[PDB]
DNA sequence: CCGACGTCGCATCAGC
DNA sequence: GCTGATGCGA
DNA sequence: GTCGG
């Protein structure tokens, strides 16, 4: 399916989906309209009607009549008018700023903040990671190509070991999956001497050498087992400078780590149909263990995880690629 | 007809 | 000062 | 908004 074939209606409708989560608070109704705009981007046909997308799972009645005004007339009368509406396209704009939510984003407009303009005019009313967050609003919303990802992981896998050798680091996200480009970096962090059952300094040491080479550059949050904060590769000599990117980095017990590797590497779907697949088999996983029922359904105890093959033997079934995981 | 829709670590703030 | 709801991001 | 119990 190109994008051309019914690119339209889900341009619509991930429109309609980002002023629910933003203006209505709806956020129930956001993933409702993303969850059609998925469906729809991935069905092979140019759609002629609203009854024929109703057919689809995630698409109903309300959605089928705006695909049916849309084909109709080419546009929508609802988003039309809100797109136009001077308060809510303001707060609607205001969230992509990181940091700044549909909350925040509310009370902002309410007394008078509407633009980037205005947020670095009133900056003593944002908070630390706002200022993040607007002091980097153009790099954020830029992708990374993976070649990119690959300098950023040389750096990240060669300072973590350097901090301690017994360490282990996992680049994950869509990026492990081997995709062409990522929109951030998220890093699993594990070590021999942190366990379920068992220093409080481990996550600390790894943030504070990426620091010294000054490759982690600010901090949105930081707490004992998760970092959230900015990098940025070394300029390339006289070149012109990197983009700032968003970093996550995460401190998992041993004895999940692969168990969060596997979550985290995911896609979305491909761990639906994993997670779903498996109470089948008779076993429950989530991002941290995985959990034998149990006639009547009551979990045990954890069972042992060294490895990502390891869950997948449990559930019987043989061990796939990060790169064969879109589904 | 009406509740579920993912979940949780960290920063911030409301209440006390 | 302490407890903990809410906002935010993923 | 959609689904389904
Ligand atoms: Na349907
Ligand atoms: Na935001």
């Amino acid at each position: 399916p190109q994008e051309t074939l019914n690119g339209g209606i889900t341009d619509m409708l991930t429109e309609l989906a980002n002023f629910e989560k933003n203006v209505s608070q709806a956020i129930h109704k956001y993933n409702a309209y993303r969850k059609a705009a998925s469906v729809i981007a991935k069905y092979p046909h140019k759609i002629k009607s609203g009854a024929e997308a109703k057919k689809l799972p995630g698409v109903g009645t309300k959605i089928a009549e705006k695909i049916d005004e849309f084909l109709a007339t080419g546009k929508l009368r609802k988003l039309e008018k809100i797109r136009q509406d001077d308060t809510s396209s303001s707060i609607n704009f205001l969230t992509r700023v990181s940091g700044i939510g549909p909350s925040a984003a509310r009370k902002f407009v309410d007394e008078g903040i509407k633009t980037l303009e205005d947020l670095r005019k009133n900056e003593d009313k944002l908070n630390h990671h706002q200022r993040i967050g607007l002091k980097y609003f153009g790099d954020f919303e830029k992708r990374i190509p993976r070649e990119e990802m690959l300098q950023m992981q040389d750096i990240v896998l060669n300072e973590v070991k350097k901090v301690d050798s017994e360490y282990i680091a996992t680049v994950c996200g869509s990026f492990r999956r081997g995709a062409e480009s990522s929109g951030d970096m998220d890093v699993l962090l594990t070590h021999p001497s942190f366990t379920s059952e068992s220093q409080p300094k481990l996550l600390h040491q790894v943030v504070e050498q990426l620091q010294k080479v000054h490759f982690i550059t600010d901090t949105l949050s930081k707490g004992e087992t998760k970092f959230m904060g900015v990098c940025q590769l070394p300029s390339k000599n006289d070149e012109k400078e990197y983009p700032h990117r968003r970093i996550d980095i995460r401190l998992i017990p041993k004895d999940q780590y692969y168990c969060g590797v596997l979550y985290f590497t995911g896609s979305d779907i491909f761990n639906k149909n994993m997670r779903a697949h498996a109470l089948e088999k008779g076993f429950t996983i989530n991002e941290y263990t995985i959990r034998p029922l149990g006639v009547t359904g009551v979990a045990g105890e954890p069972l042992p995880v060294d490895s990502e093959k390891d869950i997948f033997d449990y559930i019987q079934w043989k061990y796939r690629e990060p790169k064969d995981r879109s589904e």
